[PDB]
């Protein structure tokens, strides 16, 4: 498997970053919110959250921890396309850690299903 | 951000994978496990789970999983080098879902951080 394979074949949702706009991403990410990786590529995050509110607060949020420690993770609420709710873990590590919402690389996972535990 | 850089600059762990064995891993999988990625490299899964038994029973719970969706998540103890207990988010996606712990991609995330 080379990178570009893995990248999407992943079991998760990845996206490629810039000031928070979606410059690549995957097939499971665009299975995630609902809709096709062409609806996704160009366009910023703020869509994928509940509101732009949301997309305000929780940058805000990332800031400091990004540049604090040079990752970022969490659990929160976003947004499908057609609008359903539902919680999402997401991770980030910005290229350079002092400038956190540039370019990056971002994970994300749908907390919906039950989780298997082995 | 080219693929290999976005790999390589990941917040989780990664890992290309061929029969169980590490072919390739991200410096995060190596912070995870308290190693370097030399320590990884050509590796058997097996070293990272809590025993060989362990690695036995789990691939047993993985292999009909990936057959029957095409893809694998769970939470389970694995072990740091020199030997620290942690729970761990995996998931995988196998290149082929009726071979499906030949090649893949793997993911680790601890959850105890
Ligand atoms: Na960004
Ligand atoms: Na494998």
């Amino acid at each position: 498997i080379d990178y570009k394979t893995a990248f999407h074949l992943a079991p998760i949702g990845l996206v490629l970053s810039r000031d928070r706009v979606i410059e690549d991403c995957n097939d499971e990410l665009a299975a995630i919110f609902r809709c096709a990786r062409a609806d996704l590529i160009g366009r910023s995050f703020e869509v994928l959250y509940p509101s732009s509110d949301e997309f305000e607060r929780i940058g805000e949020r990332i800031s400091p921890v990004m540049i604090a420690h040079g990752s970022y993770a969490d659990d929160r609420i976003m947004k499908r396309a057609g609008g359903e709710l539902f919680w999402c873990h997401v991770t980030g590590r910005a290229l350079d850690r002092t400038a956190p919402l540039a370019a990056g690389v971002w994970t994300f996972e749908d907390l919906s299903a039950t989780r298997r535990v082995a």
